[PDB]
């Protein structure tokens, strides 16, 4: 009569995505806070979790309409306007294209700090 | 230009803020639903489209995007999803809320064993 077996899907999708580049539980935390680095053990990380969720193609371009589905309604218009000042992303590699926008992001908004 | 400590915000819970507060949906029911124990109950049933549309699982027409779902699944349970997705979609009910009711039950038919939380 068993209940099923319940899988934290963010918690799967950053695990793999751990596992895949040598990420440090410490290192995810230190992202969660807001302080970023341009190591790719880290940001490659981030990179990883955002193509999980169809958030960027296998170029680290962003989709979109898919970012801002993220988020409420009430946030629609700041996303567009940091979108517009950070997109479309560059870098040297997938990496560093998310470093670069997860820094602009922060300067451009630099009040609050949105995690998956 | 000199770093201040942000204001941090979880867009996983503050959508289930905003999903619970939009539909009168209890904690209660949240945890059912976590556990995977389902009713045909507004409350609940758009509380779990609030949160799959959240992360365009699904649009606002009932629509799902098994792309996006399949990228999130873990690497366990891809055949699985597949073959139980290929059953449960696209979707079919009443209205929007009762057509995600419909896929919760055909997945938990299908697949017993495996259920997910956001
Ligand atoms: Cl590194
Ligand atoms: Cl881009
Ligand atoms: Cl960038
Ligand atoms: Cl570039
Ligand atoms: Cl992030
Ligand atoms: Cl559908
Ligand atoms: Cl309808």
């Amino acid at each position: 009569w068993v209940p099923p077996e319940v899988f934290d899907l963010v918690a799967e999708d950053k695990a793999r995505c751990m596992s895949e580049h040598g990420t440090t539980q410490a290192q995810i935390d230190d992202v969660d806070k807001g302080n970023l680095v341009n190591e790719p053990s880290i940001t490659c990380y981030m990179y990883c979790l955002l193509e999980a969720f169809s958030l960027v193609d296998d170029e680290a371009n962003v989709d979109e309409d898919i970012m801002l589905g993220l988020l409420p309604d009430q946030l629609q218009e700041r996303a567009q306007s940091v979108m517009g000042k950070c997109l479309p992303t560059s870098g040297s590699d997938n990496c560093n294209k998310i470093y670069n926008l997860a820094k602009c992001v922060q300067e451009s908004a630099p009040d609050v700090w949105f995690v998956i």
